[PDB]
């Protein structure tokens, strides 16, 4: 049956809504400081039908410092979500991919529909139940208003391996 994955939820609270335009991409550094696999993002739907690609970027263990332009680890075409009011669906990459203690990566999603939910009180360090602590940063890819505060990209999807 389908294999079951660990959650880690940035934020502590919702917002209003959140609104998407032709060209907006949600985007969000992050570290863990233990080695994962990386499945999948959770993403914000909600209030109708979606669209959505993700990528995974390796910014390497300076990426909290100093934000480069990265290099692309994994990508998924373009799939439509739907989930319900308040939950997140998980979008899987195509594989899972291990991430490296202590580096940065940038999670990445364009979303496309109507409004959604959306996150607020997002927290700059999550430790999960296992003892992982993740960090979260600002990313200059987003163009949407998702940062490390607010708005999409609410969860990272992970296995320990």
């Amino acid at each position: 049956s389908l294999e079951d994955y660990s959650v880690v939820n940035r934020f502590e609270s919702h917002g209003g809504g959140w609104g998407y335009s032709a060209h907006s991409v949600e985007a969000i550094r992050f570290s863990a400081d233990t080695d994962i696999l990386l499945g999948g993002l959770g993403l914000f739907g909600g209030r109708g039908e979606y669209t959505a690609k993700i990528k995974l970027f390796e910014l390497g263990p300076d990426g909290g410092d100093h934000e480069t332009d990265g290099d692309l680890l994994a990508e998924t075409d373009v799939l439509a979500y739907d989930c319900a009011a308040r939950e997140k669906y998980a979008m899987m990459f195509d594989e899972p991919v291990l991430l490296q203690a202590g580096w940065w990566y940038v999670a990445w999603a364009r979303v496309s529909g109507p409004s959604s939910d959306c996150g607020s009180h997002g927290q700059a360090s999550i430790t999960t139940d296992d003892g992982v602590i993740f960090q979260f940063k600002s990313s200059k890819k987003s163009n949407n208003g998702t940062d490390v505060n607010a708005g999409q990209i609410p969860q990272l999807l992970y296995r320990l391996p």
